[PDB]
């Protein structure tokens, strides 16, 4: 587990997750999205302790307390990011999405201090352009607030988490049941405070059925799971934060080809322009070692 | 006459033959477009005999037939650019003429050699930017489409082919200054006068009813200001770089469409601001760009 091997890993269960995710579970949209993000991290957590015992990982207090600020990161992501995409259009989140690429770019200099190489500025711009040019292809203030906050929470989750990782030593799947295990209360805080629970009407919701696709979703999400932190550990946190944007081509790539759906040139611009974007940060990245 | 003057002198030029187009000449949207450039040509022409006469410039064959094509390109490029602007909106034709500043660029390794640093490249797709932004912020068959891309794909191309080989040319023929204000306009003058029947409609019953002494005192007027523009744009390729002066061209419009949010009360949006604001960084870029490439060697 090193090399670019992490960034094929996280395409496989970005695109297992978004596939199994419409495919497996149709109409996942449910009434609690924390509650299928706490089994997803919970059926992972339980997944990992199944391994311990067939053979990974540690447990302690000085890390713990210390990576409580990640997860809690997370959550908060989440909630930002939910709410943002409540009061917000999915291409235009993509786009802020994009320009969070950017900072968390110039985040890693302020964490380890490497230089941002005029090259790697073009790619970003052009998945800006991607983004944008494929936003200015369709139709549809409280929004623009969550998302500066998604922004914000989506860097120093993914900057942190590096931190924490290449200072604690966390190996893969260490990354992966911390993150996992630490959620799993911070989601119920979430879960209770956003989330309407009601046992005369919720209780029959989630029934028997529904929760087979949420722990479905959760066998599935272990492979974003460990892939992640793995991405971000050995790569960078800006190359996991790249390519979580770009995976999502391939699969509106896959959405045009498979599908005979109505389409815009310009939305496939945007495609093709992120999959430039890919080629000029994919030789950027050479461009580094060479030059050192 | 080097360095960096040469920008401002194309900005001021290109600055104040905004306003005395639009201001001083209200309606300068003639019915044939090539006559009123043909005069600015002209007045050019005459304008520069007077200052050979009192003291710079030359006349040649061998200079003759080389020229040509800057002046039929250059021609051309207006045509093009005319037709395309028939069908496309004013936002949308500044998205690829900002996408020939790339070509551009890239064209000059094709004539000079020199490396497009990738801090060069990151200012071109910001100029994007603040045209695709301000596109999306805006408001205005298929076979009626297409026809004005199709136009613009050939006036990006002379607008390539036009700026570029002239700065060959000059830097081959030394032309200093004057030279390249006085061999575009002479050469171009007969061939404006070549489009004027080309393109536009005559009839000396109703046209010679539109230019009256009002308009054609203004054709003259026009021309007084685009002296500057003339003489700087040639100016600006030859000093500092063919990729500067369609750089500079494209950024001096920010600061007139600044004018307008400022000394106007009119409806504005987010999305425009954050587009001219965002031209400004594109320049900052290139500034520095140019700085790191004459910092290096
Ligand atoms: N470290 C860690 N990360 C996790 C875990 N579980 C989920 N994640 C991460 O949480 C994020 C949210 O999950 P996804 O729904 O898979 O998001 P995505 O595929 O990365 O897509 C994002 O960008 C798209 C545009 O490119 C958007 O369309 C999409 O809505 C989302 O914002 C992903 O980055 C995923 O890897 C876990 O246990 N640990
Ligand atoms: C509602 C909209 C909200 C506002 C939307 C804003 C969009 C901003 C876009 C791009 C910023 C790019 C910033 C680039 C800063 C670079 C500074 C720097 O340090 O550059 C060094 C680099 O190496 C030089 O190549
Ligand atoms: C609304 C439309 C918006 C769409 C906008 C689309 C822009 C695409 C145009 C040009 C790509 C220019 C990038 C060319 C690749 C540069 C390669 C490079 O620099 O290579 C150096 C290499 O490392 C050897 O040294």
């Amino acid at each position: 587990n090193s090399g670019p091997i992490s960034i094929l890993s996280y395409c496989g269960s970005s695109i297992l997750m978004t596939v199994t995710n419409k495919f497996v579970v149709n109409l996942k949209d449910f009434n609690m999205n924390f509650v299928m993000l706490f089994v997803q991290s919970l059926v992972c957590t339980i997944t990992l302790i199944i391994l311990r015992i067939l053979g990974f990982r540690s447990l302690n207090k000085t890390d713990a307390k210390n990576w409580f600020p990640i997860s809690f990161l997370l959550v908060l992501m989440i909630y930002t990011s939910s709410k943002a995409l409540q009061y917000l259009a999915v291409p235009i989140y993509t786009i802020f999405k994009n320009l969070t690429i950017i900072l968390i770019a110039y985040g890693e200099v302020l964490f380890f201090g490497g230089s941002v190489t005029s090259m790697e500025l073009s790619s970003f711009l052009l998945m800006v352009l991607s983004s944008v040019v494929a936003t200015w292809g369709d139709q549809q203030n409280p929004g623009y607030f969550w998302m500066f906050t998604n922004c914000i929470t989506s860097a120093l989750f993914v900057l942190i988490m590096r931190k924490r990782i290449k200072l604690t030593n966390f190996k893969d799947f260490d990354t992966m049941f911390y993150n996992n295990v630490l959620a799993l209360p911070i989601l119920l805080l979430f879960s209770f405070c956003v989330e309407d629970w009601s046992s005369v009407n919720l209780t029959n919701n989630f029934s028997n059925d529904s929760l087979t696709a949420m722990i479905i979703s959760g066998v599935a999400s272990v492979g974003i799971s460990y892939c992640s932190g793995w991405c971000v550990r050995v790569t960078s946190s800006t190359t996991y934060s790249m390519v979580g944007a770009l995976n999502k081509l391939p699969i509106a790539l896959s959405g045009l080809i498979f599908f005979d759906a109505p389409r815009n040139f310009l939305s496939i611009l945007s495609i093709f322009i992120g999959f430039l974007s890919g080629i000029i940060y994919a030789v950027a990245k050479q461009k580094k070692q060479q030059a050192q």
